[PDB]
């Protein structure tokens, strides 16, 4: 997948509305555990959810999550994760901080590791 | 003012935080009156408004408005705005709706005439 001309613009509405959210999900047991995810998300009224379903066609990849009031277009790990980040993040600006922390732990996963997560703290506690 | 290039982004960060608010305020004394307000503007967290001033510096035009634990860029009234707004407008989706109808609204005014600003309902109420 090669984009850029919309991907200027999608680096927009994501900075708009866009979530970049990583976090660690337990793993080997329950509480304090070891185990990822890393997801692109957004989030609109399902007022209007086409967009949503825009987003998905544009971008390909993806799907609609119907939460009630509201829905969104959920990317889901890694895989086509990479491609994505790695095309947006050029067009930056505000949210595209964290689409190299992310892109980050997209890599090298064999301690520094899973340690970038709380750094993404975009008003995330604990 | 010319720009297309990051015009592509700010259509999206517009369509994800950007409102392309159209009003009417009395005139001629209080109550139901007519004199209108066409304003474009973005409200991000206090946190941060260097984004805010970098759309002052990017537009142009403009100003950033601290409002508490929020600021906001107002652009204000047809002058610059119509520069701005015709020159996003290609670049729609969600929000360029009202792009137009706003555009409009900017236009052959000496009925027709402030009536499109209920139309321009983006969940406002009478």
């Amino acid at each position: 997948k090669y984009n850029k001309e919309f991907l200027l613009y999608l680096a927009g509405f994501v900075d708009g509305d866009g979530s970049i959210i990583a976090q660690i999900k337990p793993n080997q047991s329950y509480k304090f555990k070891h185990q990822l995810s890393l997801t692109f998300q957004v989030t609109q009224k399902t007022q209007r959810r086409w967009f949503l379903g825009k987003l998905v066609d544009e971008i390909g990849v993806g799907y609609v999550r119907d939460r009630g009031s509201v829905s969104d277009y959920i990317l889901s790990e890694i895989k086509p994760l990479h491609n994505f980040l790695t095309q947006l993040q050029p067009f930056l600006k505000l949210k595209q901080k964290q689409a190299n922390l992310v892109l980050k732990i997209i890599e090298q996963l064999p301690l520094e590791v899973c340690t970038w997560v709380d750094q993404i703290a975009a008003l995330n506690d604990s």
